[PDB]
């Protein structure tokens, strides 16, 4: 079937293992481990990393038949296209388009902070901003089952994983934006995603790679 | 008629501007303008972000009628969609998804760099790292006019961008992959483009912005 290929990591491969899981679609994941030691040995991925027929070989990377892909935003848009879980009206599409870059934009800033040797000092000045994000989201869902009205969308498969972790990160962020939260649960609550969530093939952690100083293994 | 808010500077804004020019879109720019001094005065812009009813206040924003738009790629792929310039097959369109965010990664590659204090120590490894990366570049490009094929797409204008500005840091990287270079010469080429930027309305530079320690004003 598909071949998903990445890190023995939740990292961007998370939001991707939730759709293909969602949309029923039947895959194998390549999987790479890294060193531990001062050296954090790729050797697995580098070896083969050209040897795959990508254009631009990458991790995560998608090879259903014919199509090879990379960036994790082309790999959502890709599954997201086939089963009809994108923006239909121009309306939605511009949600859509600012919510994916948004929320890339979200996940860098946990990325940065988390693999900081200096994090201890950065923390608390990423938790004081947090809570400013957070509201933009808040104020974006409403009243709205999903992101994009109500028909779940590839973008909430991204929202979920960028909220749900930093839920994770500081447990009680969530707390002061109710819809945020439910947000969480509706997802978690979708059938397909309840029973994936546990299966034994789940991986929610580690959430980043062994260089980061948070959420390393 | 539409309004673009941005810097007073090329950035993030440039090619929307080209595709602007490109399909006759009239618009309006609201350009914003930074402070020198140790304080990045950046008042003027920060004044009226909660003020134009933007979602995800941010610059660069676009704003037609009641749509309100930020983040670029968001913003260039709107205007591409009221066009047509925009990947048509599949195939199309997950070239376009791959190239989007691959340039975008290359962006950030040069913005980093450029912002960075040890500007002079970075630089060399920068340098030695980008001939893998318009290589990768042109051996996508191939013997096509544009990165869809025949016809010119939103990418096209993502592109040029950031092959062009990485020939005004280092001339002669271009040289060794020549379908680039021509790459650049037929997008300047076009007649709306070539026009635009004999006016006094182009902005090729600043590249960044007041901050950087290169390419900055």
């Amino acid at each position: 079937p598909m071949t998903l290929g990445y890190w023995n990591i939740r990292g961007l491969a998370h939001s991707i293992r939730l759709l293909l899981e969602y949309t029923d679609s039947s895959y194998e994941e390549k999987k790479y481990t890294m060193g531990d030691a001062p050296d954090y040995d790729r050797s697995q991925w580098l070896n083969e990393k050209f040897k795959l027929g990508l254009d631009f070989p990458n991790l995560p990377y998608l090879i259903d038949g014919t199509h090879k892909i990379t960036q994790s935003n082309a790999i959502l848009r890709y599954i997201a296209r086939k089963h009809n879980l994108c923006g239909e009206s121009e309306k939605e599409q511009i949600r859509e388009d600012i919510l994916e870059n948004q929320f890339m934009d979200s996940r860098m800033q946990l990325a940065k902070l988390c693999y900081d040797p200096d994090f201890e000092k950065l923390k608390p000045e990423y938790l004081q901003a947090l809570p400013e994000m957070l509201k933009l989201y808040s104020q974006f869902l409403g009243k709205q089952p999903w992101f994009l009205g109500d028909k779940i969308t590839f973008v909430d498969f991204i929202a979920y994983d960028v909220l749900e972790r930093n839920q994770v990160f500081e447990p009680s962020c969530l707390d002061a934006f109710p819809n945020l939260k439910d947000f969480i649960s509706r997802f978690e609550g979708l059938e397909k995603i309840s029973a994936y969530m546990k299966s034994s093939r789940f991986l929610p952690r580690p959430v980043f790679t062994k260089m980061a100083v948070w959420g390393n293994k």
